[PDB]
């Protein structure tokens, strides 16, 4: 009967699918703190960061996988931590399960066994213990049928510039000579290196009813204490394939800045005559990779990266047996609770952090260009009363709309408690048919720790660049 009760109220939950499934949040944020009037006053702030191909990690990354290392029998909560790659795996001890692992070709008795449900292992020891068998007897003969897929883009350029001028100037009575000689060189080079390649393959037994879910002795009112509402459901880890994951990336930029003035001279009287010259080079090389693959031999060529890198890294390790281990790549989770709500999510996660400042963050603002602009700086100042009701007093800057014309540089530090924050930056590109020009605008900013906005550029392309940084 506790078995039919625990169908019944998983059932009974009737959430929305796109709503749910669609439960994100957005870039960085902020939440103020105030309580009494007596003690003191502090606030702090949220922000969040995303990672894919640029800012990778490969330690955190295997750290995250040994946290959700739920291949097959899983039940993440349906909240926030699924959206983020990251949630829980509280589940109490339920019936035992079957994997399957579909290969190049195995036997179908041996293929499906019995797996119990525990959280690495049974999943690690079951799934390891099945795959060294078919290492073990299979010797060779079939080809494990791995999936290989590489795209490779890179982007290189070089830039020039040769200025050549030589004048002389001679009156009826001064003689002067002029001598300007000046080269511009500066090429830069860059080239992303992909490669990825899944062969194993596992795959759970779908559930029909909350059998695999809960044991004999269930607790439908104790399991609900945990965290099991209507806002969140119950999500069971699906499939999940093996393999590995070539990775390459390195760029490297040059220029050159030669001035060599020539200056002669000769009137009656003075005999003047210098010359100087200029130099100036810049380099820059930085090279960075992964290989969730996990090779050995070919793995120092592609890790150093040269030549012989995919080739040698695809060449060595084809036949899937031993030879290369292989690691997690994707994941696969499914909702246990009507066979429907299936999430798809990936092999990266994003990382979570949230600082404070007491009387920290300031705001910069850095202008190098060849326009006016008329900075708008102003925002709110909340406050406590005697009664318990927050007043509001709006102090705009000092400098509220001016004309500055490079160089310029400032910032207006935070202070305290606040709230607010309407900057317009319009900069004047007077021409004749317009006046006054909008280029950044932001209402209600987010108090970030440390927020810069340049805009470098002339008075035709407004290259404007805002830095928010939160260390």
């Amino acid at each position: 009967m506790a078995n039919k009760a625990v169908n019944d109220f998983i059932l009974a939950m009737n959430y929305d699918k796109k709503k749910l499934l669609t439960h994100q949040g957005e870039s960085i944020e902020n939440r103020f703190i105030k309580e009494g009037n007596q003690l003191p006053d502090e606030f702090v702030v949220i922000e969040r960061k995303k990672r894919s191909l640029s800012t990778n990690t490969s330690d955190i990354s295997v750290t995250a996988t040994n946290d959700s290392r739920l291949y097959p029998g899983a039940l993440l909560v349906v909240d926030e931590t699924l959206l983020e790659n990251n949630p829980t795996l509280l589940a109490v001890d339920r019936a035992p399960m079957t994997y399957s692992i579909d290969l190049p070709g195995l036997a179908s008795s041996d293929s499906f066994l019995q797996v119990e449900d525990p959280s690495n292992s049974s999943v690690r020891g079951a799934v390891n213990d099945l795959l060294a068998k078919w290492h073990q007897d299979y010797g060779q003969v079939n080809n494990v049928p791995a999936r290989m897929q590489y795209e490779k883009i890179t982007a290189h350029s070089m830039e020039q510039l040769k200025v050549k001028f030589g004048s002389d100037f001679e009156k009826a009575a001064n003689s002067l000579d002029i001598d300007f000689n000046a080269v511009h060189s500066g090429e830069k080079q860059i080239q992303i290196v992909n490669f990825k390649q899944i062969y194993y393959t596992v795959s759970v037994d779908a559930v029909k009813n909350p059998g695999d879910v809960f044991q004999d002795t269930v607790t439908v009112e104790d399991l609900k204490q945990r965290g099991i509402s209507a806002e969140r459901p119950l999500v069971y880890i699906s499939s999940v394939a093996y393999g590995r994951q070539v990775y390459l990336k390195l760029e490297t930029t040059s220029k050159s800045d030669e001035v060599q003035a020539a200056f002669e001279a000769a009137i009656l009287g003075v005999k003047v005559a210098p010359q100087t010259q200029w130099k100036q080079i810049l380099d820059n090389t930085e090279v960075k990779a992964v290989i969730l693959g996990g090779d050995p031999s070919s793995g120092a060529r592609v890790v150093t990266g040269k030549v012989d890198m995919v080739e040698d890294l695809i060449q060595e390790g084809s036949r899937f047996t031993a030879d290369h281990p292989g690691l997690p790549i994707s994941y696969t989770t499914s909702f246990l609770r009507d066979n429907v709500v299936a999430t798809f999510q990936n092999s990266t996660d994003y990382v979570e952090t949230k600082v404070t400042a007491y009387r920290n963050g300031d705001l910069l603002l850095d202008h190098s260009g060849a326009y006016v602009a008329q900075y708008y700086i102003t925002w709110d100042e909340l406050s406590y009363d005697h009664q318990g009701k927050e007043v509001l007093t709006p102090k705009a800057w000092d400098r509220n709309g001016q004309d500055l014309t490079a160089h310029f540089t400032t910032s207006i530090p935070l202070k305290g408690n606040v709230r607010n924050l309407s900057v317009k930056i319009r900069e004047c590109t007077g021409l004749a048919w317009e006046w006054w020009r909008t280029v950044y605008e932001k209402t209600d900013l987010p108090l970030v720790r440390k927020r810069t906005i340049s805009i470098w550029g002339t008075t035709l392309y407004p290259q404007v660049e805002d830095k928010v940084e939160n260390d």
